């Protein structure tokens, strides 16, 4: 109980930052995330012991992919720390367990490929799941580690507590789908400028929380700009995958799938940033303040990529 985990000095500062790469060394990522486990919620939120085995159990249910892996899940997780950590007071002791939980658990046992590749596949999990399909996996990913042997760390809370959290992971591994957020966006746009937005009211809370989990999602666009570009290299590379196997299909994919298209890379990125990075992270500021640091950089990141067209990179 008296076991702190701590960092090197480097990490202990710039962990604290929104803008922390958690760095190459796959060995040292369960350790930052039982870091900001303790600093976030405390170093009795969960028997360390059911913690770790519950890590390594999601660990193991990340596939070897090049993006939506387990530096994906720490990184998001990262994001969410951050923002908690700049939000003290606005949060519930329960929201602050469970949302760090939804953040590592968001991905669990993706294959690369988006709702849209699964129902035109014709994927088993497509007839599970009509829509959301992914997001209704990890979740149910998630509970099915949630009920291994040694693995409950949520074991000391009551009845009513666990029903509450889980249902907190739920609506936040779901507000991940991206197709969601926009209209998520567009009712707290406008209940924040009419002035109706209450946070003490819980469908305005779920609301919140599912803007944070984009938030955190697409943080790749909130970091320094040498990070940014090689994430986004990640991310094209499973986007071409999928548009090589749209082609197999008989499908001509979209543009930004299409390896024969790299060319329109940049202005793919623009379109992005544009329609969807820029109004979320303006959305979260005007709701929580302190998050603006992840705007800037956003912003930051658009003015790179406008620069890479204009052929200055
Ligand atoms: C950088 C980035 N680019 C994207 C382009 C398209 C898409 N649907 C999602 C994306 N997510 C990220 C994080
Ligand atoms: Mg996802
Ligand atoms: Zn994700």
């Amino acid at each position: 109980g008296l076991m702190q985990f701590t960092l090197p000095v480097r990490l202990c500062k710039e962990i604290e930052l929104f803008h922390f790469d958690i760095g190459p060394f796959e060995n040292m990522w369960p350790g930052i995330f039982v870091y900001m486990v303790h600093r976030s919620c405390g170093t009795s939120c969960f028997e360390l012991e059911k913690l770790c085995r519950f890590i390594m159990s999601v660990k193991k249910n990340y596939r070897r992919v090049p993006y939506h892996n387990w530096k994906h899940a720490v990184t998001v997780a990262h994001c969410m720390y951050a923002i908690l950590q700049n939000n003290h007071t606005l949060f519930t002791d329960l929201e602050r367990k469970g949302l760090l939980i939804a953040c590592l658990c968001h991905d669990l046992d993706h294959r690369g490929f988006s709702n849209s590749y699964l129902q035109k596949f014709d994927h088993p999990l497509a007839a599970l799941y009509s829509t959301s399909t992914m997001e209704q996996h990890h979740f149910s990913q998630t509970v099915s580690i949630l009920q291994l042997e040694g693995h409950n760390i949520f074991s000391t809370l009551s009845s009513s507590e666990y029903e509450q959290v889980l249902e907190i992971i739920r609506k936040a591994i779901i507000a991940t789908d991206l197709a969601l957020y926009f209209g998520n966006r567009k009712q707290l746009e406008e209940m924040y400028q009419t002035g109706s937005l209450n946070l003490n009211n819980q469908s305005h809370r779920d609301r919140v929380i599912g803007l944070m989990m984009t938030a955190c999602d697409l943080c790749s666009v909130t970091k320094l700009w040498p990070v940014t570009k090689l994430t986004a290299n990640d991310i094209y590379a499973e986007f071409w995958a999928e548009g090589d196997e749209m082609k197999k299909l008989g499908i001509q994919p979209i543009p930004m799938m299409d390896r024969d298209k790299k060319d329109e890379v940049p202005q793919g990125q623009l379109g992005f940033y544009n329609a969807v990075a820029i109004p979320c992270y303006t959305t979260l500021t005007q709701i929580l303040p302190p998050t603006e640091p992840l705007l800037k950089a956003c912003r930051d990141n658009l003015s790179q990529w406008e620069k890479v067209i204009r052929g200055e990179e």
